[PDB]
């Protein structure tokens, strides 16, 4: 669900596309969509626009506000990219022609064997799940149902990697892939780690709060005393029960932790393990349909209903717990590397450590294949 429009400045005398002879657009990277719009205009309006190629949607927008072109094509996915450098962009423009487009996100792929990968995307926002934002949580869960082993692989939000699809395979912080869409995040991580991602789950703050509540809160073992959300919550060393608001604080805090984002990553992992413990309780398994009903409008997933039913019932019958291991991709913070989405800003990114990448990839393979972790 996205659209392409022809946009002009808010105060333009231009009312309709027939008044135009050309439009500025990034045909180098979004040509398929652009040509569809152009063919649509030629057929409904009998107007045949020439294209002034721009290097990107952002560059087109810049040309428009600089009075270097009268009109641009805007793909709605990229409004959220323009917004990164121009937060007021919406008030600067009007749209004079709009065409809706469609695309299904990731088809799920059923693993032929005992092992599958689920990508968990956590989005930086409250409200309706359809809201577009960056993906600040990016965790791969590798599950082997034969060995009963799960590996959580965390990739830091600032990891500097080639971003698939809308990212044009150019390097940027991983969290930006989320703005292009969940399929961009999925393909980005598939390419990084060389594995197929069978399924995804996408959720935001509002989704997470609901889930922890429905589960009765979660229990974790905390290793370091800390407080979260500007002091609102305090977590002592030891066994801690987390209600929903506490859990959200627990997975968001970074700066005061001994190891910063890495410790936050570990805290997120602790919460996942805790959620899994609740979801595999006999009560939760028996009442899985109620949980599906209670979360379906706030959590997106491509896990098929039949697959959920198989996973649940297998666990119901055989019982037995999964052993969970965790790992995180390591790197070095830098301020001097360019962001593809935000070419005018100096951003903090994490340059990936190649030795860590090799170890992380091998661990994913070991768990999938039923081999002991190194
Ligand atoms: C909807 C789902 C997936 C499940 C619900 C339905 C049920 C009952 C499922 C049961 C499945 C089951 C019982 C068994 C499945 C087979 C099995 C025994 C194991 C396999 C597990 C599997 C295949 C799927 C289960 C997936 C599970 C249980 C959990 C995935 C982890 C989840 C759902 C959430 C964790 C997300 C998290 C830790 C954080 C999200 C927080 C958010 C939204 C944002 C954080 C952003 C941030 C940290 C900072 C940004 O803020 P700032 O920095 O600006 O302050």
């Amino acid at each position: 669900e996205y659209s392409l429009s022809v946009a002009v400045l808010a105060d333009s005398e231009i009312e309709n596309v027939t008044q135009l002879t050309s439009v500025t657009a990034p045909t180098g990277t979004d040509n398929e969509n652009i040509q569809k719009l152009l063919a649509d205009i030629k057929s409904s309006q009998n107007t045949d626009l020439t294209v002034n190629q721009s290097s990107s949607y952002l560059a087109a927008y810049k040309s428009l506000i600089a009075g270097e072109t009268k009109a641009i094509v805007l793909n709605s996915v990229f409004e959220n990219i323009i917004e990164l450098e121009y937060p007021d962009y919406a008030s600067k423009i009007k749209k004079i022609y709009t065409k809706g487009f469609t695309k299904k996100v990731e088809a799920p792929k059923t693993s032929k064997n005992q092992s599958f990968n689920i990508y968990v995307s956590g989005i930086d926002t409250y409200g309706p799940i359809s809201s577009v934002s960056r993906s600040d949580v990016n965790i791969l869960m590798t599950v082997n149902r034969d060995t009963k082993k799960i590996l959580l692989t965390t990739t830091p939000r600032d990891a500097y990697v080639p971003i698939a699809d809308g990212g044009n395979n150019q390097k940027d912080k991983l969290t930006h892939a989320g703005i292009y869409g969940v399929d961009s995040s999925i393909h980005t991580l598939e390419n990084l780690y060389g594995v197929d991602i069978n399924y995804y789950v996408r959720l935001n703050f509002t989704s997470f709060l609901k889930m922890i509540d429905l589960l009765g809160g979660v229990d974790v073992h905390n290793d370091q005393e800390f407080s979260a959300l500007h002091g609102k919550f305090h977590f002592p060393v030891g066994n801690v029960h987390l209600d929903s608001e506490q859990a959200l604080g627990f997975v968001r805090e970074r700066y005061s932790l001994a190891d910063g984002d890495r410790d936050r990553g570990r805290n997120q992992q602790k919460v996942i393990v805790a959620i899994l413990q609740k979801l595999t309780s006999t009560e939760a398994l028996k009442n899985y349909s109620t949980i599906i009903n209670s979360l379906q409008d706030s959590i997106q997933t491509n896990v098929p209903l039949e697959t959920m039913i198989n996973l649940v019932n297998a666990q119901l019958e055989s019982g037995g717990n999964y052993k969970v291991n965790s790992q995180d991709l390591k790197g070095t913070g830098r301020m001097d590397l360019p962001s593809y989405a935000m070419p005018d800003s100096n951003l903090y990114v994490m340059e990936i450590d190649d030795s860590s990448l090799a170890v992380v990839k091998a661990a994913i393979q070991d768990v999938m294949e039923g081999r002991k972790l190194a």
